[PDB]
This record gives C-alpha cells, structure tokens and sequence, in this order.
C-alpha cells in the first residue's frame, strides 16, 4: 500500500500474504482524527497534522498499529504482532540505514519544519513500538540544585517520552523510596505528603503543588533518579551496560547533589551490580534531606519582606541567593557590615565560588534579605556610563534573583545533621565505598582521586554537601576533548554555567532534551551517530604567534602597523617605510590632485 494524504510512500503489497491485512490498516488510520487532520493541509499547509514530511505519517501508522497492538508480550493474537514488524522493517531501511534514529532527529532539524515537540513523539512512536512484542574523550558532569524551577517535570518528560528505557528502573525505585519512610520513625511527619510518586506521573491532577515538590527532601532524591535514569537511557540507546559506559569514561565529576551519584556509579559494572549500587544513592539523598530539614526548618516569612522582593524581581526570598558578575571581596565588605550588626546565631557566609564571577550565599533569609539592603546601595538602575570615562568612576551592575533551595546547603550552622546521618548510614550495611571506583572522579573541592580510603568515604559525602565550599573552577582541571553532562533539567543546569570557564576546548553535549540554541552546546543527536566529530575553537594553541618566510624566505613584514593624521602627511613618512613598517598616508587637506600628484612625488622615492 501507500502512506497517503498528499505525500505518498510505499508500504509493501505482500502479494496476498499482506494485501489482506492492510484493510485492517487502511481505514484504520483513516480515522476522522487523521481525516479532520487533512482539510487543514491545503490552505494552512502542514503547520500541524503530521504528514508534514512523508516519514511522519508512516511513523504515525507505525505509532497507531503498534499502539492499538497486542500490547502484551504473552501476545494477543498474531494479527497485531507481525504486521508491526513489517511496518518497522519497511521504515528500517527507508530513512535511517543504520545509525540509530536519533540521527533522524538531526534530519528533522535540517530537512523539514523545525518541530521538537512533534519530534519527541516520533522518537516515542519508534522506540516504544520498537519493543512492542518483538525487536530488542568523555568527562561526565552531574547537576543538582540547578537553575531549574520545576526539577520534576523532566522526569515527567522522561516517563512520557520513554517507556522502554525507564519503565524497569522506576518499578524498583518508586517502591523503594516509599519502602524507606517507616524505617526512620518520625520522618513520616517530615514527609507529610506521601511518597507515591507513581500517581504523580500517572496524572497531573493529583501531581502535588510544585513548591512542595520543591521542598528539599522531595527535590533531592528524585533528581538523582533523573541522573540515574538518563544513564540507563544511553546504556539502552548505545546497547551497552553501565560498565560499557564506565569503560568509555575519563572524567565523571559532578556537582554536590550529583557527586555522590557519580560516586556509586563509578563502581558499577553490570546491570546486576547496578541496582545494588542504586541503593547507595537512594539511602543517601533520602537521609540527606531528612537530616538537614530537622536542623533548619522552613518558616513562613514575614510578608513585610515579601513586597520589595517583587519590585527588584528577586522572587521568593528562599534562603539561597547568588550574585552576578562582581569581583570577589567587594561584596564581602557588605557581608562584613551585615555580619557585624548580626548576632552570632545568624551570621552569613558565602557558600560557592562557582565560576569566576557568580558567588552563591547561604544563611538565614532575613539576613540574606538584609544583604540586599546595602546591595541595593552601590547599585545602578543600569544607566549608560561608558560615555564619560567608564573604567575610572563607575557605579556598577547587578542581577541578584533568588534560588529556590529550601534548606541552606554548604553552610556552617547545619553541623549536627552531618555527624548524625553517618550514624544512619552506618546503620544499614552500605558504607563500604571501597577502591572499586574505576574512573578517577574528582571532588567538588580539590579533586583528589578519593581512593584514599581510611576516609570512610560515606562520611566525606555530606560535609562535601553540607559543610564545604566548592570553588567549582578548580573542580574541573581536566585533560579531555569533550564533556558529558547529565543536567537534570533543560539547557540550564550546570552545563551552560560551566561553559564560560573553559575555552579553546570542548563543544560538550548533554543527554536531556533535544533542543539547541546556537552551535556552542548543541545536543540531542551527538550521542547516537558516527562520522561527525565537531571540535570547535582552539583559541590558544590555534591562533597564537608566528612571523613568516617568503617564497624565498624573508620575515612577515614584522607586524606593527602605523597610521596617524597630523604627523604623517608627506614624504617625511616615506622614510618611515624605508626601514620596516606598514606606512599609510591620507588626510592631506585637499583631494584636488595636489596631494595625488604628490603621491608619485614619494612613490618614485619609495
């Protein structure tokens, strides 16, 4: 038959072995849902309604037959089992020819209309119907506590897009976190919304409110599942085990809420050493959030503070505030004045030095709001001063919107949860952290190899989160060519903010999403291809320093140009060219042939 509706493509007439089963296909995608989709095709042509490109209905039929299919592996009768295979195999050498159809997402971003939200289904209509009852240098960086204001819906846009690669691990894990609530007693009263996360995925109706999805021991453990499930995605996409992913690594160093996710994943060989090492990751972040929340509880803020936080567009004043693009220890004076008027119980300290400019500060939120008060002083409303002597008298610029962390990590006041949680991690049998880490993971501060046990390493894991300053620049210090990210949420989580720090080097690609913004950090399809290694600028080694010989060996002649306008005017600049220079000559009053016949009054003496 044919892939109809104005862009025809063949779907094999089987000569009475498959011509008889297509009447159970031909009207079947001729539903009114595909037939009210086709009067929109003449005048507002193909803005919607796939058939926008002739692959898009053949995968929509490849959706539809495979989704009203047998739907079970003890297969409902072979009608809805075998013609799926031919409706796969026909496509299998029609538009990919090997090369793993995430490359066809690059083909969708180069040939037809620029759709991504449509592209996500034709991933899913392939890969889910791929499993319907037939047919089975690198530095990793882990995110966590990013600038990602939902932190959960990307898992919702993981389970929705992917059902093959993630449906296994959730059945263990989503039970397992609910299998931990009764263990530590009175953590239930810390967890007053219940941990059946499955129905949060099953419906957006009783998916809970996002701020209480933003409460810390809801945010911190599931984010690690996203930085675990995507690692199974590429293992399932590249046909690999995690050891075959751990074989192809040289970095594997991530942020605070993903460093310990990178810790257990380095000593992970099999799929069978996987889920036993997932419990290294569940029982930390579950216990991490429950210990610090008891140390500093959330309080309802005085709403007198809540007004002026809106006019400066700082958002909710949640106790984590970063600054933008000032040099350090200027603002420490403003810390020094505020910590002077503060008593000892609520003094304020700077957590992070992430990047050369941005500095994260954590502490009590009133005093964090109190820091804004003197930082609303010395701050311009962004008026232009590059006209009159910018680099001598400037009033500077800021951007200090808040961060939605509901427990002030990397601080000093939250000491007793540190020594308490490692008792809790002693309590269950998982605190080995032996030498079995293969890839040299670097620290979130001063990246030692960390196979220097007699550290009892599942004790360092927590003061690295709640005690320690990070200084993220010296965390990297790599020798790579490209960099993995597993940023939990968008093209925003700790990949773009790392990108300023490195130059002359990698064009790093992340796994989450399929967007692009510029040919700087493009992603979506570099994980699943061949014969296209984009290594961009080497602005150091490449473009550096060289003089140069002639055809018969000279020196070029010596790069230092010269061209003024009140000295150079005549044949007394001719001698300036006589030694070794790049002489220019203009602005000689009149241009009425005088200084023009005079050009050859120094061109013959040149």
């Amino acid at each position: 038959m044919d892939a109809y509706s104005t862009r025809p493509l063949t779907l094999s007439h089987g000569s009475l072995e498959h011509v008889l089963l297509v009447p159970t296909a031909s009207f079947f995608i001729a539903s009114q849902l595909q037939e009210q989709f086709n009067k929109i095709l003449p005048e507002p042509t193909e803005g919607f309604a796939a058939d926008d490109e002739p692959t898009t209905p053949a995968e929509l039929v490849g959706k539809f037959l495979g989704y009203v299919s047998s739907l079970v592996e003890p297969s409902k009768v072979g009608q809805f089992d075998q013609v799926l295979n031919l409706c796969l195999t026909e496509f299998e050498n029609c538009y990919l020819e090997g090369n793993d159809i995430h490359a066809l997402a690059a083909k969708l971003l180069q040939e037809n209309d620029t759709t991504l939200v449509k592209t996500k289904e034709l991933i899913k209509n392939y890969i889910t119907a791929r499993i319907m009852a037939k047919r089975p240098q690198l530095v990793a960086i882990f995110g966590g506590q990013g600038n990602t204001d939902d932190y959960f819906e990307e898992l919702r846009d993981l389970y929705q897009t992917y059902h093959v690669l993630v449906g296994d691990l959730i059945k263990f894990s989503a039970e397992t976190l609910s299998e931990l609530i009764r263990t530590t007693l009175d953590a239930e009263k810390v967890f007053t919304q219940g941990l059946n996360i499955l129905e949060w995925l099953e419906n957006p109706s009783n998916t809970p409110d996002k701020d209480y999805l933003l409460s810390i021991p809801i945010s911190c453990p599931l984010i690690g599942v996203i930085q675990l499930a995507h690692y199974v995605v590429t293992a399932k996409l590249l046909g690999f085990t995690p050891g075959e992913l751990r074989s192809y690594l040289k970095g594997a160093t991530g942020h605070s809420q993903g460093l310990v996710t990178a810790v257990a994943i380095a000593e992970t060989d099999s799929w069978e050493s996987f889920f036993v090492s997932v419990r290294k990751a569940i029982t930390v972040l579950f216990f991490i959030g429950v210990r610090c929340y008891e140390a500093y509880p959330n309080t309802s803020l005085p709403p007198s503070i809540l007004e002026d936080s809106l006019e400066n567009n700082e958002g909710v004043p949640s106790p984590m505030l970063s600054i933008s693009n000032l040099t350090q220890e200027q603002v420490q004076d403003y810390v020094n004045k505020t910590n002077s008027h503060l008593p000892a119980g609520k003094q304020v300290e700077i957590s992070l030095v992430n990047g050369a400019k941005n500095l994260v500060v954590s502490g009590p939120p009133q005093s964090l709001y109190g820091l804004n008060l003197t930082l609303r002083k010395a701050k311009a409303p962004s008026g232009l001063d590059q006209s009159r002597i910018p680099f001598s008298e400037r009033k500077l610029k800021f951007s200090n919107r808040f961060l939605p962390v509901a427990s002030p990590f990397h601080s000093h006041l939250l000491v007793p949860a540190s020594d308490l949680i490692n008792k809790d991690l002693v309590k269950n049998n998982v605190s080995f952290n032996a030498k079995d880490i293969q890839i040299p993971v670097y620290d979130t501060f001063d990246g030692s190899d960390l196979r220097v046990l007699s550290g009892s390493i599942s004790e360092r894991i927590v003061d690295c989160i709640i005690r320690l300053p990070v200084k993220w620049e010296t965390t990297t210090q790599f020798k790579a060519t490209h960099i993995l990210d597993f940023g939990p949420g968008g093209a925003s989580g700790l990949g773009v903010l790392t990108h300023r720090n490195k130059d002359g080097t990698g064009v790093r690609v992340i796994v989450a999403g399929t967007l692009d913004i510029n040919p700087d950090d493009d992603y979506g399809f570099k994980q699943e291809i061949f014969d296209v290694t984009s290594n961009g600028l080497k602005k150091n080694p490449n473009w550096l320093e060289e003089y140069h010989p002639k055809l018969i060996k000279n020196k070029s002649x010596x790069x230092x140009x010269x061209x003024x306008x009140x000295x150079x005017x005549x044949x007394x600049x001719x001698x300036x060219x006589x030694x070794x220079x790049x002489x220019x000559x203009x602005x000689x009053x009149x241009x009425x042939x005088x200084x023009x016949x005079x050009x050859x009054x120094x061109x013959x003496x040149x």
